[PDB]
């Protein structure tokens, strides 16, 4: 559960992974 974009980093406390947002306990 991240916004922001893979072209400008993901949001805050999360990681592009296959061109998304996404990590665990943070859908």
């Amino acid at each position: 559960s991240c916004g922001g974009s893979c072209f400008g980093g993901c949001w805050p406390g999360c990681s592009c992974y296959a061109r998304t947002c996404f990590r665990d306990g943070l859908p």
